[PDB]
């Protein structure tokens, strides 16, 4: 069902120096 995160769904998302999530599938999360 996705219960690890709501970062939206189009082209881009950023995650840079610090995270508000759990873990993430994004560039350095995994
Ligand atoms: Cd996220
Ligand atoms: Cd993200
Ligand atoms: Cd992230």
């Amino acid at each position: 069902m996705d219960p690890n995160c709501s970062c939206s769904t189009g082209g881009s998302c950023t995650c840079t120096s610090s995270c508000a999530c759990k873990n993430c599938k994004c560039t350095s999360c995994k």
